[PDB]
């Protein structure tokens, strides 16, 4: 059976981690896979999210089955952080969110989901955009186009190239959006231009599926909703696949959100009953640790607001970062004005360099970082900084 | 998008739960879902699995991200309980594991490579089997046929109706066996009897599957695995979806495995690059909690002792009330001789039950157990037993 099985090619992102945990240089440097560092180079598991496990580890008497859709209090409190506490989906009973393995089981979730009970054929994904997009969609029997995003010249949104990409996009269509700290560009709309978006979704028929993973990493937690809530005040229908792997710090323990919203409270509920059946037949139900920390530390006030000031330092020390990085790289040497990547938001750095410099990067000097060019800010500590700035003006 | 999606049945298992917790009389009895309970009516959680959790708790420094298969410590106890505890596979690098969410995380990881990588178009399945089966794998985009199982009169494995039935599968098509605990049925093969169907396999080339969730359950840990064994021995290749859900008491934090072996060390790690990446679009990687909570048991000598203490209690008193409900059965009223389910090894009895007769005991009686007859003797204790012997009783 197995003979002709020919090797997969390493993901991207994760084969990156492969080889670094290989690599006996006693000074690499990670910049590759979004895990946020702090300080001193540790991802330490936050506090709020140790004194809710200590909290559960007392109070916790069983460990049976949880139902399809996980945590209902989990449930409520992601509706209210994506789409807002008191929100019109929420009081209509427009919304149903089943809890997934992660941001990347959500978006499976989804896609198992359109691919068996709809006519969805085509997902229209960001160039560029997360490598895993394309691999989720095809898994489940979809096909994959891009809609031109960034323009590499000027470091912005190009959203004349983005509009007329996407008029060759039929109602019907799923167009998935990134919902903040675009990756790997870091450059999102500007609510005016998510509003353009919107009514122009709903002129054309295209289904929105927002992968929003990086919530509380641009400008704030509600601040960063604006666009996929300017979409959902005038969608009928549309798909969120939530991550609470990055603003938790709980990579390792899968907790998303999949949540599904259609016209009225009948017509979603019809349509919840599908994707549990797809649920079922994927993994039963989803882990129960990670999300039941999340709901512990979203219901406690205390043990809420020891959470939002852990994610606004660690939104805060990237700033100072990315500042660091394009001065550093000024004083090294760096041959060009890297003044646009102070402009980017979310973890991520998307500079110029080639596959070749990037490359070259880890095999000379060690420093790790993903293909496209895009650097983790957030790896990136004081005492790092100068000898990886002079590792890419070497390259450069 | 959402307007003529119908809505999807209730799971035959798991909707059991959706109508049991809403039932208001205060003696309704579940007998449904395959979870123990204790002596009062309760799924603890063990002891051995709070003070590893403890554990966690205070030597934990990150919730980084885990390979795409998970904990290598995992993956090594797994196949040491599986294989032997200095077997051959293990010997020569030939059995190769993912940590996936749950045995059910398993059989579609299973699914989704073998559809994609492989030959294979069919998968071999008892009737009567596990209900979700058909499910994991028509999703896979597989097709699922039957083989006769069990003799409904006489109350055993026939034998002859498995062989016969499975002489039109192919060579190229998968036959899922069930390690031991039928469910169902709770009748497994003599290990006479795995041996003819382990060279019954061979010179007709089918590939097995092993859906092992009860280990522990039936004899012993080692004993239950024989015939998975008596397979090994023989099989170049063969792919095993392990559960802990059942003898580790972990259910909600969704913790099994998937053992892919090949017929040597480089065809297996050549397969297994094509199950991590089936692995990597559907969730990213797997979830920590449930199984490092299992490889701190199964790695100190102490904290394992304690578990299969726990395990051998569990497997015990389900033995007390396997008697119990047979004796209650006799003295209460009962039309038959319910000698043949103090036979049967597992959780579960396979009853007689009429789907009528069983949606008559929810209804009058509120005693929940599954369509097919199924009930779960680990949930009978001696306070309910004879209010649930007698309402048996009344619809026979
Ligand atoms: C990190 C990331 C994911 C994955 O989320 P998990 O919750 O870790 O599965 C998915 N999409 C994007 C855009 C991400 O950055
Ligand atoms: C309980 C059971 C499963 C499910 O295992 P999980 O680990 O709970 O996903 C799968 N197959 C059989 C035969 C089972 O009894």
């Amino acid at each position: 059976m197995f003979e002709n099985i020919t090797a997969a090619p390493a993901d991207p992102i994760l084969g990156l981690a492969d080889l670094f945990r290989a690599d006996e240089r006693p000074g690499k440097i990670n910049l590759g896979i979004g895990v946020y560092k702090d300080e001193t180079g540790k991802t330490p598991v936050l506090t709020s999210v140790k004194k809710a496990e200590q909290y559960l580890l007392e109070n916790e008497t069983t460990k049976n089955y949880l139902g399809i859709d996980g945590i209902p209090e989990f449930g409520r409190c992601t509706q209210e952080l994506l789409f807002g506490k008191g929100s019109a989906l929420i009081n209509d009973k427009r919304a149903r969110t089943a809890q997934t393995p992660g941001g990347t089981g959500a978006l499976r979730v989804a896609a198992d989901f359109l691919a068996k009970n709809t006519s969805v054929k085509r997902v229209w994904v960001s160039n560029p955009s997360w490598p895993n997009h394309k691999s989720v969609f095809n898994s489940a029997g979809l096909e994959v186009r891009e809609y031109a995003y960034y323009d590499a010249e000027n470091h912005t949104l190009d959203f004349d190239a983005l509009i007329n990409s996407l008029n060759e996009a039929q109602a019907g269509d799923v167009v998935l959006f990134h919902g903040c700290c675009h990756n790997p560009t870091g450059i999102d709309p500007t609510l005016e231009q998510w509003q353009t978006l919107a009514q122009l979704s709903v002129e054309k028929g295209w289904l929105p599926l927002f992968d929003f993973a990086y919530q509380g990493f641009a400008r704030g937690l509600e601040e960063d909703a604006e666009g996929l809530r300017a979409f959902a005040a005038m969608h009928k229908e549309l798909i969120v696949a939530s991550s609470y792997s990055k603003n938790f710090g709980l990579y390792n323990e899968r907790v998303g959100a999949c949540t599904l919203v259609a016209a009225d409270s009948e017509t979603v509920d019809r349509a919840f009953s599908q994707m549990k059946a797809a649920i079922r037949a994927n993994y039963s139900n989803p882990p129960a640790h990670g999300a039941s920390v999340v709901a512990t530390i979203l219901s406690n006030d205390a043990l809420r607001a020891i959470w939002e000031q852990e994610l606004t330092d660690m939104r805060q020390r990237i700033q100072r970062m990315r500042q660091l990085f394009v001065n550093t790289l000024q004083e090294k040497g760096a041959n060009r004005d890297f003044s646009f990547i102070i402009k980017q938001n979310g973890m991520f750095s998307f500079s110029g360099l080639t596959k070749e410099q990037v490359l070259r990067l880890r095999e000379e000097f060690g420093v790790y970082a993903v293909a496209s060019g895009r650097v983790n800010v957030a790896g990136m500590t004081p005492d790092n900084m100068a000898p990886l700035c002079e590792a890419i003006v070497a390259v450069l």
